[PDB]
């Protein structure tokens, strides 16, 4: 058994936009690393309608790509707003000991927000590795906006997963007006504008809680004129996409790079990929 493994997550609110051509960036293979899971979150609208049939682009691009450099999908879940998917290094898997188990929680009559967990187990060691959609008119468990529900977090199990990764939207946002935020992205303070988050306030009535970011170091990834690197200021500039990470049982998750993708431009929320070492 390794004494450590890699993980990169990646999550977009990609909206209605299809998959690009570079994948590499996205996954960040494009600085030589091969890490042993890959996780991919996307939120949008119309993924399992597929009107524009782009499913099969999807497929055909991330398979050929990964399935060069030795990964194997475990699974691909997509709703009409949500799509989660986790491939791993085909060396780690072996079959009887993989309990691999995906559940899709919903939460409103339309099927629109919820979420979904995918875990699976290598060297004895348990993963889940949840995204989340939730809209800001909802009725939920919670009476917040945030896309958070208990059902959807497996740190609070009997028996709790060792690593543990909850990636997406979570319908936090920057709770400030747009002048003020414009101000503090203009003058880099990102710890400034980061107090105004609302990650911290879900955390107070006990949403998320024990869960960690990553210290952010980059500008708000929303919302973005598209093709441009110039903010709407019809709405304050807010960090959507984040990556949080736990261990149920004492492990040790060391976060090495935690950035947006300002190479993807398409669309108004910017890709964020995360990079952790877990010990086993
Ligand atoms: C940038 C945006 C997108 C990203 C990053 C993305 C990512 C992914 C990934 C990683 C998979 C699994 C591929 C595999 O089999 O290895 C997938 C599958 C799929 N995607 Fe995309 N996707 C995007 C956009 C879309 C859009 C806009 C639609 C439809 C409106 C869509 C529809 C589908 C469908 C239907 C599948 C499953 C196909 C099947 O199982 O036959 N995706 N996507």
């Amino acid at each position: 058994p390794p004494a450590q493994l890699s993980v990169h997550t990646v999550s977009w609110n990609s909206g209605h936009e299809r998959a690009p051509t570079n994948l590499e960036e996205l996954l960040g293979l494009n600085s030589g690393e091969t890490p042993d899971v890959i996780a991919v979150a996307v939120q949008g609208f119309g993924f399992q309608t597929d009107k524009p049939q782009q499913g099969p682009a999807c497929v055909k691009n991330f398979q050929s790509l990964l399935t060069s450099k030795g990964y194997t999908k475990l699974k691909n879940t997509i709703t009409e707003t949500m799509g989660l998917t986790v491939y791993c290094l085909e060396k780690h898997l072996d079959q009887n000991t993989l309990k691999n188990e995906t559940i899709i929680v919903t939460v409103d009559d339309q099927k629109k927000s919820g979420g979904i967990v995918t875990s699976f187990t290598i060297y004895n060691k348990r993963f889940s590795f949840t995204t989340s959609r939730m809209s800001d008119e909802d009725v939920t468990s919670t009476n917040t906006k945030y896309a958070y529900d208990t059902r959807l977090d497996y740190s609070k199990k009997d028996d709790p997963s060792d690593f543990l990764f909850w990636i997406g939207d979570l319908n936090v946002r920057v709770e400030t007006n747009a002048t003020h935020a414009k101000s503090l992205v203009d003058q880099n303070n990102i710890d400034g504008l980061m107090a105004f988050d609302q990650l911290k306030k879900a955390k107070e009535q006990k949403l998320f809680d024990g869960w960690t970011e990553p210290q952010v170091t980059f500008k708000p990834t929303y919302k973005f004129k598209p093709n441009t690197d110039e903010y709407d200021l019809s709405a304050t500039p807010s960090w959507t996409d984040r990556a949080l990470y736990k261990s149920g049982t004492g492990k040790t998750i060391q976060p090495l790079s935690y950035n947006s993708l300002t190479n993807y431009k398409q669309t108004e929320h910017r890709p964020v990929l995360a990079k952790f070492r877990v010990t086993l």
